[PDB]
């Protein structure tokens, strides 16, 4: 049995920060991998469908730019779409490999299994450590009814644009992988019908915004329908005809698509790991139990990422990796902090900190700020404003709650907000920021400014 | 005489900030403009300019995403392109129009001259207040050697792209107009030769990220020359014969160009504005001196903006206005804010706070920290990912000094930079914040990870 001072299972964003954050700290590191470096966000998920809706944008604008003289007869080659997307991934993954190599980290492909608290099992060797990070990430969730299949399909198969478009798509799931994929298939030509149980997209975030991006995407044409639910389908000649009915139940209502994707959420990878040989606690959803510390019910033992608990994020899966690490290292590091969300349809859609209605279950005494693109400068010279931003917060104290934005660049915004809910900022102290003129993020500050009521570019 | 509480001469970015928040303070404004409303920001500088260089970029990018698929045989209309960047400008303007009516603030079409310390005189006729705010802007400056005429250019006149492009364009000035007008005329095919009399171009910005940036230009075949200077032409019968020499004067090196625009600066509009009849100092340069408050040799008179003094940016000049106001309202306001710049070229350039010079000069104990865009994940699915991200701060206190920025969308980035420095941030409370992933703002993060030793995407 090979032993190491920590070893870590899994190489996605949570996994492969945790190896570099260990062996930057000292720490002679083992790295399992079953799959492809770098894991879902770097494979199959963010990058890939960020490559994709870059393209599609692209395509798009080129609409809006006949407007300023810009004619252009477009032709997208899927095959070409594909080759790249596959390149971006390719250069990225293999970043990664290089990096572990670079810190030191020994990398070992195969599917790992705990036999213990601190040993591992891995094409039949045993591997050990005083420290175990388990990074193993999630996979796509079926749905009843909808098992997947060459008729229905996961985020990772409709990522294949150049394996042929389907006529009709039928996307089940009104959250970030069902949006940016379902805007995909519709710049790309075609039908495409978007179901949300929920009464409004992006059940978690803001409803007001939430409801700007489902309007910018009716108007290209996705049949949008929220407080809905599929119950099954019927394959036929002429396609899929799937049942779809009231979010409660109710009277059926048939539509017709020859493809469905199933974007519903994601199950954590924590079957079959050995978790039950080792005393590792798992929730009744399937998620390993895990304190600030990322601790799990046995010392030593840490999960991050998707695997540890949701929100199912990247940016938030890296983080836990660095405080596990440092834990490991000996150090007293813990996880406190504000996790922004960001949708790449176009326009993005981003919030981060407190909605009007968990502030106010809070205790908050809510007020809110809201400066609308159409007032924006830079909006307009960018070929059109669409959008909107809202600030959140306290009319008592003018601390600053919560950010939600509607329109481009706002995944990039965010991060001002999240850095000003990490500082304590106020709405004041937001507004006395000066930003730049003309720019997008001026928004924010004219939306501080609106909570203030003393906004200059729109009526207060 | 027409009396009124407050009287602002100009309506550009500080003119009408400084009226509506009067109004907005329960003042009776009386606003008075020469020209077009909106100054030169909305009528001949930052709006027409953008709308330039969104067109170039849209045109530009093609290229790049033939890389993936996207096929097109581009034509661009020159005239249309125009149609638009006028369509732009009116909207703007008529909007800021309808805000100051919207406000209660007396628009005057004319132009004023002070006759008195709070008496001023338009077509004729007597206006007087209580306070006086003087936001008349600057022009272009004029360069010896080059008058402008049918073949010298201010950037007024270059902003008419429909009224035929030069075959050959020298640029006289390395600062933000010359470089955003001479990558338009790159983008639109002429061939671009730009002069700068400083050793770098951005001669106040960080050396580091401008040089990044001339390096950018350079390759898209614009002949950059820094510590150089032109001394005058002659016209001839194959074009315009232009004589260079090194900035403090050396052996000539001619050009042959059929256009020059002339981008050396700006001057204040102070002069046959009555202030020698008012007793409102004026400095050396010609603008009107102010202390923090925005105010004046004279009690009751502030001077904002481009005719106050530099840097002659669009987003100072309106915070100006805002603190004038609310000082003529009878508050107690003060300027102190981290100025941000941006450059709007692609890539673009953007910073704020102190350079390494300037902090080493402040006493600071100057350490950086550097993030490549070649290792970001989002600047590789954007296509072209070349730029890179520097953060001064200070070792000893671990206080963020400055960030510079070079890559796509630096300036949407930059005002992250800006806030935390008004909230006295350190490098490890920009690093602490959790930033979407995958997006560009991680590149601040990154750089904050990398001043500290330890980033994870760059070896340290
Ligand atoms: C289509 C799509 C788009 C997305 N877009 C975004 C976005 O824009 N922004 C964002 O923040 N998030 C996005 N996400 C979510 C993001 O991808 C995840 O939050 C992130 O990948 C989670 O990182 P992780 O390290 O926990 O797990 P993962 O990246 O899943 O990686 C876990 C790794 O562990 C390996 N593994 C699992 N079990 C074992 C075992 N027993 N032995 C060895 N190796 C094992 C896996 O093969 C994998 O490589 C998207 C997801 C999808 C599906
Ligand atoms: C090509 C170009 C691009 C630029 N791009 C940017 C950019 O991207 N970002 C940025 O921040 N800045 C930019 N600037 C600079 C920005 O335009 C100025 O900083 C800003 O306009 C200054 O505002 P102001 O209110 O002081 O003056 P101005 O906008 O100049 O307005 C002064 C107003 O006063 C009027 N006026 C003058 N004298 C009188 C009088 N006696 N009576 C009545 N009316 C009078 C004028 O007609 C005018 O409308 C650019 C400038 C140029 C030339």
């Amino acid at each position: 049995m090979k032993t190491y001072d920590l070893i870590v299972i899994g190489t996605g964003p949570g996994g492969y920060h945790a190896a570099i954050r260990a062996a930057q700290l000292g720490l002679k590191v083992l790295a399992v991998e079953a799959g492809e470096v770098g894991g879902v966000c770097l494979n199959v998920g963010c990058i890939p469908t960020k490559a994709l809706l870059h393209a599609a944008e692209t395509l798009h604008h080129l609409k809006v730019a006949e407007g300023f003289g810009l004619k252009a007869k477009p032709e997208l080659d899927l095959k070409k779409l594909g080759g790249w997307r596959d390149q971006v991934v390719k250069k990225l993954t293999g970043g990664v490999g290089t990096l572990l190599k670079g810190n030191g980290v020994e990398l070992l492909r195969g599917f790992a299994r705990l036999v213990g608290p601190k040993e591992v099992e891995v094409g039949g060797e045993r591997y050990g450590a005083k420290s175990l990070i388990l990074a193993t990430g999630s996979e796509p969730l079926e749905l009843k009814g909808f098992p997947f299949g060459e008729d229905v399909w996961d985020s990772t198969r409709a990522l294949k644009v150049e394996e042929g478009l389907p006529k009709r798509l039928l996307v089940i799931g009104g959250g970030a992988v069902g949006l940016e994929l379902g805007q995909v298939y519709r710049r790309l030509g075609a039908e495409v019908t978007l179901i949300e149980y929920m009464p409004e997209i992006l059940p978690q975030g803001d409803p007001e915004t939430a409801a700007l991006l489902r309007r910018a995407l009716e108007k290209e044409g996705i049949r949008v329908r929220t407080k809905t639910k599929a119950v099954g389908y019927e394959k036929k000649k002429d396609g899929l005809h799937v049942r779809l009915e009231p979010a409660e139940g109710g009277e059926g209502e048939e539509v017709v698509v020859d493809k469905v994707l199933v974007a519903v959420g994601r199950k954590p990878r924590t079957e079959g790991l050995g978790l039950e040989k080792a005393g590792v606690k798992v929730d009744e959803r399937g998620f390993i139990r895990v304190n600030a510390r990322m601790e799990t019910s046995v010392p030593g033992v840490y999960a991050i990422g998707d695997a540890a608990r949701p929100p199912l994020l990247a940016h938030k899966a890296m983080r836990e990796g660095l405080i596990a690490a440092e834990n490991a290292a000996g150090k007293d590091s813990a996880f406190d902090y504000q996790v922004p969300s960001v949708v790449y349809t176009s326009p993005e859609w981003a919030g981060v900190g407190l909605t009007e209605e968990e502030a106010k279950r809070a205790g908050y005494k809510v007020k809110v700020g809201k400066f609308p693109l159409a007032a924006s400068g830079r909006a307009l010279t960018l070929g059109g404003a669409e959008g909107m931003v809202k600030v959140v917060g306290d009319e008592e104290t003018d601390l600053l709650l919560g950010v939600f934005i509607v329109g481009p660049q706002a995944g990039e915004l965010i991060a001002e907000a999240a850095l000003a809910l990490e500082m304590g900022a106020t709405l004041t102290d937001l507004a006395l920021t000066v930003h730049p003129h003309p720019t997008l993020s001026e928004s924010l500050m004219e939306a501080a400014e609106a909570f203030h009521k003393q906004a200059i570019h729109i009526l207060n």
